[PDB]
């Protein structure tokens, strides 16, 4: 519901005429919450027989 | 339980994998704790029997 659904829609529905345009905005939205650097950290080893 | 069980081993415990090290560092310790000179001390002579 991120655009042409605002005040056009009930709560409980969904605009089925825009649904392309809001699944390519969830997915931008996916994309750019992704945006980061698998940074490293402490390896170690274990002494446990698994 | 010289090396690598400290802290996650529990007092009746000891950790197979780590058999060899602990081995041998308790050798170790057994080495150092006999480097010293044989004294001579005072004598007497004997009159018992054979």
């Amino acid at each position: 519901k991120t655009v042409l659904s605002r005040g056009y829609i009930d709560n409980a529905q969904f605009n089925p005429l825009a649904l392309r345009s809001n699944v390519l905005l969830m997915l931008l939205q996916f994309t750019l919450s992704n945006l980061k650097i698998n940074k490293s950290s402490t390896f170690t080893s274990d002494v446990t027989t698994i």
